[PDB]
């Protein structure tokens, strides 16, 4: 892996760029081929392409007002290439308040300048109930 | 923090005295003072302590027999005397089969050789409802 100071570099730019809300801060340090996957694994949350990740943004950032980024638990294992965050999240929408919580766990791009993968624990129910009555709002169209 | 060898050992212990699926093997790696509290914050459930788990773990682990655990990610912050461990377990019981997976946030003791914090995303519906629906059978005992 890239140095430790490389890798926190990076660290410290996801978060900012997820803080920041905007789509193209946060997919700034996404590297090409970076995923995210939904866990639990049991939940059968399909993944989410980069590209998957740059159609969904904007709508999401755009109803969820206030946002704020609070980082609990920051956990960075720089011989793996790997980290782990903590974070909790809080926002407004038209439809009243919005909550979450995120274990998101990171792997970096062997250069240590890109998030290469990310697995994350969180309420996913925006994308397992929103996600799909907007596809069929397109749909029908 | 302690030597990353030595907390990296004894994340190896922790991992193995789970495995293992007794009472005592298990709660041999967790300091006295270890406490352990259930992710996300959102869900208010109380800290337990050590002694709180050295009640829970004899029943659960007999009504949970052929107990996998598989590790799916290790990330270890040795500066911080940190880690995260992403675990996914199997069991069958008496009312059928129990799956489930953790998200688990861990932290050494300054000597290295006992975990003293725990923080940890799962599906605790078995802690929330199982147990204190075994201690109110007892009370009307
Ligand atoms: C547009 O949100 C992100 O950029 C985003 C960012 C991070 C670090 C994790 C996520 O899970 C998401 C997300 O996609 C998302 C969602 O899909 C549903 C609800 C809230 C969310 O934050
Ligand atoms: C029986 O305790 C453990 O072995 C245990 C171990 C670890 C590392 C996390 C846990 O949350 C538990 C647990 O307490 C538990 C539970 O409360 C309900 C279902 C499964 C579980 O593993």
């Amino acid at each position: 892996p890239a140095p430790a100071e490389v890798q926190a570099a990076t660290l410290e730019k996801f978060i900012q760029g997820w803080a920041g809300w905007t789509p193209d801060g946060f997919l700034a340090n996404w590297s090409e081929d970076c995923t995210q996957k939904t866990l639990p694994f049991s939940s059968g949350v399909p993944l989410r392409t980069r590209a998957d990740t740059e159609k969904l943004a904007p709508v999401l950032m755009s109803l969820m007002s206030n946002f704020t980024l609070d980082i609990h638990n920051v956990v960075h294992d720089a011989p793996q290439g790997k980290a782990v965050i903590y974070a909790l999240t809080k926002a407004d929408t038209p439809f009243g308040p919005y909550r979450n919580e995120h274990a998101i766990f990171l792997w970096f791009n062997e250069i240590g300048d890109r998030v290469q993968k990310i697995e994350e624990m969180f309420d996913a129910v925006v994308m397992q109930e929103f996600l799909p009555k907007l596809d069929k709002y397109v749909a029908d169209n």
